């Protein structure tokens, strides 16, 4: 888990992004698909589609919102080893069954900070807090078989 200070930092950096959940969620998904083209292929709804098509899809909103809702939950419990364990296990188990591995999460992690910074400059120490959270997810995926 993160420390209370670290969770705090992550939370502070997230609030501005989450404040406009609909628009920022869509944006995050889009950026991922742009930086790492292969990711769209894991999605049922998106495999084969270009970014423009994805942008135009009525399915986009459902997908990005479920992603932000969940990430929000992670940020809000990151400092509780207790909730983290349950959250991480279940997220990792779910994702491996869809065929998603740690490598996909290494990509997310590499682009996250730049994504946040696109919304508002994060506070000092936030970037390391996220890389730390993302690191916990990665380990969970490697423990789940991928
Ligand atoms: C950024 C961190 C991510 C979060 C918080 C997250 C969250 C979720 C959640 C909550 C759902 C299930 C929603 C529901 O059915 O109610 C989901 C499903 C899924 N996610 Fe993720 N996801 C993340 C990253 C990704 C990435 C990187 C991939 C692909 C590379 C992805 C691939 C999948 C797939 C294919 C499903 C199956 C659901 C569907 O396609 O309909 N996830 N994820």
């Amino acid at each position: 888990s993160l420390s209370a200070a670290e969770a705090d930092l992550a939370g502070k950096s997230w609030a501005p992004v989450f404040a406009n959940k609909n628009a920022n969620g869509l944006d995050f998904l889009v950026a991922l698909f742009e930086k790492f083209p292969d990711s769209a292929n894991f999605f049922a709804d998106f495999k084969g589609k270009s970014v423009a098509d994805i942008k135009a899809s009525p399915k986009l909103r459902d997908v990005s919102s479920r992603i932000f809702t969940r990430l929000n939950e992670f940020v809000n419990n990151a400092a509780n080893a207790g909730k983290m364990s349950a959250m991480l296990s279940q997220f990792a188990k779910e994702h491996v069954g869809f065929g998603v591995g740690s490598a996909q999460f290494e990509n997310v992690r590499s682009m996250f900070p730049g994504f946040v910074a696109s919304v508002a400059a994060p506070p000092a120490g936030a970037d390391a807090a996220w890389t730390k959270l993302f690191g916990l997810i990665i380990d969970a995926l490697k423990a789940a078989g991928k």
